[PDB]
């Protein structure tokens, strides 16, 4: 298969191609000059010891597959990426690193066919920075028409050192070296891993340091990058999706802070004040053994000038870019670099602001509005060595797949979020036309645990212990499995029971929108309505064919358009499938006393909802629309993401009851979320 | 005793590789009783024997099998098991020292050497690796029936305490892919912890030198602060503690001046922010917990880490220091029995040494506390004082790593200034003590050891050396694991001394050689007091002076201060042999412009110079003394510069003018910025 030929490249990054891939089953016949300077002199010896005919290759079929690599008519220019050494640290928040990624990605997309891509990718692999190569090749495989159905491995199986406690990984080296795969045991990773309960922020470790959550963040930015070739970047409403996905992250994050006795997120607005929160990642780059350096308590952010990284940005740069962005928001319009005024007070205004604020390549004015969000990561990621004097690499905030582990990630994004919200606050409240559905009434809203005698309007969360083989990302290891054991949040399966009456004569492809709204803060005091609204988290959105008369609709929690199955996250199928909220993180954790939520359901009108896209949510990879949208297609809800809660409500509205009182297509259900402090195996 | 080294060698290598795995690259094997295997591997004991036994599919020689006898009863190891097998280990942690002591005691308490092997084999795979290797090392050095058992240096046990992990991980690729016959040394750079933008980086050749750090570790191994009584109580260890570090600081200071850096700022104020930063890069292979860096301007916090059973406050040092200062100022200290112990003597510095470190033989643990050691603690856990963030010690919490940190020299200068407060009270040496009326030193000279060799001219440069770290790297490929590193090196030379004796019979007098600096970093001349405090010992040795004129030639390689390259970086010769300043660091680096020193030589009288004690391991007494013997010089260590001179002395010339048994030679030290292979 074509997937087979690429698979060998997309694994064991620092293990060269002349070494057998896929547990000594997949081999590569390389032109001599494909081997790098070091290994070329012993090329024949390498073939004898690690070839398809080697004395090690004899007993593997107790098969084998050989991939033939054609020589290139001319060797491609890789000078653009050569300044980044094969084992150097790599940061996607480094503009010069993104630039190197873009050109390599472009080089891959520009190949005449898929088979010549294999050749060029095979040549570049061992001559190139592993994170850089793996990223570009991944992006190219997701966008080339002739590789549409090529399965690509998750980052978990490429660079496990960005997700796993290195203490666990090194303990695994002993288990593999000594014990046969037949007898091996998973090395367990603890919950108290970056801090003890003495640190209040550790309460959110189930969220921040969740492997699934970080994989989602990485995959989202993979699908929707800020740079690269134009067609790779330009995707439907990526600017708006940038705001929304992170807005929902913060909302879910905040809700559980309230549930764990933690207060409201303090926005990181003052970059010259000391950074209160500390964080010690412990994560370690296997390639150079350079850590994701920790941030000690109360450090002050410095101007970053790191010539070795070709990286440079001052605090004042952000302090100069932000008033211009705020003024544009307050003026109701932005100005492109050609001087055409672009309105912001629209439904699509949040999307222009998204590309401006991140920023992305399709921003309408790079110079005026700068690069606020991205450079904020840079300043924080190199706070421990801003000038490169001490030869350290980025902290977790300088890694897309690791940034969510740092408490400061949510403080910084809350600042970014409040900028988007400054724009959303200007929008007029949704009208009678937009909110009502006069032929459709929602008569019954319910949740029931998917079992016999299942409790009604009752959510239950607990600890699940799962296993995963990290075999593919561990270089120069033993053979066989490299299982690890980790513990994470998990909720009990349930269904939505909706009874919907339609007095219309014909069928309506209406959309059902389900949200969860919190009631109290950490004090146990009720939140203002606006606070409840801003903390509304999407649980599900789906179309239903309401026949006239009575409809009884039952919706499986497992079919959430927000989440993806465990196997989509941790398994070994493009990387779009890797994008999506982890299923086991569908509901907030809550506590053992019980947290009461307002379950909200709405039946909106297909007339306002459709953008003419056809997808089967139970087919392919189209079941993670909420955060990821659809692959190579437009976002199937014409409504603003977050509808109907992305806008401020009318005057005199003070409850979720008030908000839904005038509309019979809406209904609330009081649901209780309770956490059970026990570990259940998968 | 040769085969006895074999049985211990397998224990003294690949620490986290259990004993059922073939040692010495599949040459040395161990036949273990089934209950010697730990809980995890016991159920698969038979499979492990099939795959890793002497007859498994794993030179020309039949392998060696060591048969381990079962124990009459299993020993209680619970005292040390709270320190997990892969946990971090710090000898500045009193509780860890306590655990080390008891394990050493269990080892010393064994009836014979062979029975020690049995107990050591049992404890090995059940115990914290740094802890086990240390205890076993110490015990093998003190047991009479193991007195000539060779023990590997820490370089071949835990290379991750000496080597940039970036280099080590690169080495992992080279071993896995390339046959041993074709392998290449992985080069380690000198600039790796900081760039030239950090002024302190100029001293990286000193602080981060592998040889220099190995010396520090071996010295403390030979002269520990804790453990069984016979292991601690050694001749003038307290004074040697002061002198060895006083000389470290002096040499360190001399090169700062040479690199444009100022004088060492004492770490006297523990509550003001610590200016100097340091990023070790070093990594513990066992748990992948770094020797955490110290960012610029951090403030020291009270340390309370229940997981480490470790707790010490800044206020404790602020309470211990006045008590020590009052004793020095009183001229006497007070033991825990209320017996007054004089300090205004030649041996007072030795009492003060045990008080300040402190050691187990301190005369009053409660009153004077534990200043020097706890200072290490406060600094080593500055990044996680309460253990909230589950991090381990920085480099200051590792004996073999502490010297890499710039703050080590600031802290020790503080300690040094307390010792010097006592040394300043002592009366200046008299004519009787300093003169030698039957002996005249007429000519002092150094010549580079070659044909046409330059005279009174020192030359330093970079040497590129290799060392096989094979033995300390667990679960790696087989065969060599060579590395390439660069370090200071000086050109070989000789001392030419012409000595006339008007005595009628022979005298076995002593020649004492010191190097004294002249200028600071500005280029301004040092006061005599500054020159005296920076006097560094280069050599001290006896000489047989026949009546009349004697012509003495002394090889620089025969320095009583240093030890050969092979003693530092070699492998299987006890661990006393590991103690000793590195030969290649005999002279300061200097600069490329040239630095002028006053080479000082003295011929003191054997009548004062003799305690009643150089082809074995007795060539490093200056810092290490002699193994199982007394310090071969009766004079205070540093003589004649450990005491301030007469009131009328204002130059180095004045100090030596009244004594004809002394002579100065002006010597130039010049650095050559070039790398020469070994
Ligand atoms: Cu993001
Ligand atoms: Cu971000
Ligand atoms: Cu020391
Ligand atoms: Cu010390």
């Amino acid at each position: 298969t074509l997937t087979q030929k690429f698979h060998g490249l997309l694994q064991h990054p620092l293990e060269p191609l002349f070494l057998p891939k896929n547990d000594g089953t997949l081999f590569y016949d390389l032109p001599e000059r494909f081997l790098t300077s070091r290994y070329s002199p012993i090329g024949q010896n390498l073939a004898n010891r690690f070839g398809p005919n080697s004395p090690a290759s004899s007993q593997v079929s107790n098969p084998p597959t050989v991939v033939t690599i054609k020589d290139l008519d001319e060797l491609p220019d890789l000078t653009f990426a050569t300044w980044i050494k094969r084992r150097d640290s790599f940061s996607l928040f480094n503009p010069e690193h993104r630039k190197a990624a873009g050109k390599l990605t472009k080089l891959f997309l520009d190949q005449p066919n898929a088979d010549r891509l294999v050749d060029v990718a095979a040549y570049a692999r061992d001559r190139l920075n592993a994170p850089l190569f793996q990223y570009a090749l991944s992006v190219a495989l997701l966008h080339r028409p002739d590789t549409k159905s090529v399965s690509v491995p998750s980052l978990l199986h490429l660079f496990p050192d960005q997700f796993i406690d290195p203490a666990a990984q090194v303990r695994m080296m002993e288990e593999g070296s000594i014990v046969l795969d037949e007898n091996r045991m998973p090395i367990p990773i603890p919950m108290n891993y970056t801090a003890t309960d003495a640190e209040p922020e550790q309460r959110m470790a189930f969220f921040r340091e969740d492997i699934g959550v970080n994989l989602h963040h990485w995959h989202w930015h993979l699908v929707y990058p800020a740079s690269g070739p134009p067609d790779v970047v330009r995707k439907d409403r990526r600017g708006e999706l940038f705001y929304y996905m992170h807005q929902q992250l913060l909302a879910r994050y905040q809700i559980d802070r309230y549930a764990q006795g933690l207060g409201r997120i303090e926005p990181l607005a003052n970059l010259r004040e000391p950074v209160r929160e500390a964080y010690y990642p412990k994560l370690l780059r296997t390639s150079n053994n350079r850590t994701f350096c920790p941030r000690y308590p109360g450090m002050t952010i410095s101007d970053v000038a790191r010539s070795a990284d070709r990286l440079e940005v001052r605090i004042a740069d952000i302090e100069s870019w932000l008033p211009r962005v705020l003024e544009a928001i307050d003026a109701g319009f932005a100005v492109s670099d050609d001087g055409v005024r672009v309105p912001l007070d629209e439904t699509r205004g949040i999307d222009v602001l998204g590309n401006i604020l991140e920023r992305s390549a399709i921003s309408i004015n790079r110079n005026l509005y700068g690069d606020v969000h991205n450079m904020g990561h840079v300043l924080l990621a190199f706070i421990h060595d801003p000038r490169g004097t001490y030869l350290e690499s980025s902290g977790v905030m300088g890694g897309v797949a690791t940034a969510m582990r740092d408490p400061i990630f949510y403080r910084w994004h809350k600042f970014i979020d409040n900028i988007f919200l400054r724009n959303k606050a200007r929008l007029a409240p949704y009208t009678m036309a937009e909110l009502s559905n006069s032929n459709v009434t929602l008569e019954a809203l319910e949740t029931q645990l998917d079992r016999a005698g299942g409790a009604v309007n009752s959510f239950v969360t607990f600890w699940q212990r799962s296993q995963v083989d990290l075999r593919a990302g561990i270089d120069f290891s033993a053979a066989g499995s490299a299982f690890v054991s980790f513990t994470h949040l998990q909720c009990a399966p349930f269904v939505y029971r909706l009874r919907i009456n339609s007095t219309a004569r014909s069928n309506r492809q209406d959309t059902v929108r389900i949200f969860l709204l919190p009631r109290q803060n950490e004090q146990g005091r009720p939140l203002s309505f606006e606070d409840r609204r801003l903390l509304a988290i999407e649980l599900d959105s789906f179309r239903v064919n309401l026949r006239p008369g009575m409809n009884n609709i039952v919706r499986q929690s497992s079919n959430s358009s927000v989440t993806i199955p465990f196997e989509r996250t941790f398994g070994n199928q493009s990387r779009f499938c890797g994008c999506g909220w982890p299923a086991h993180m569908l509901l907030p954790k809550g506590n053992a006393n019980g947290v009461e939520f307002d379950l909200f359901a709405m039946v909106s009108r297909f007339e306002d909802d459709n953008a003419n896209v056809n997808y089967d949510e139970n087919a392919g990879c189209d079941d993670s629309y909420a955060f990821c949208g659809l692959r190579d297609r437009v976002y199937p809800s014409r409504r603003a993401m977050g509808f109907p809660f992305d806008r401020r409500a009318s005057n005199g509205v003070r409850s979720v009851a008030d908000f839904v009182a005038p509309y019979k297509n809406m209904r609330l259900a009081t649901v209780t979320l309770r956490f059970m402090n026990t570990i259940i195996d998968r």
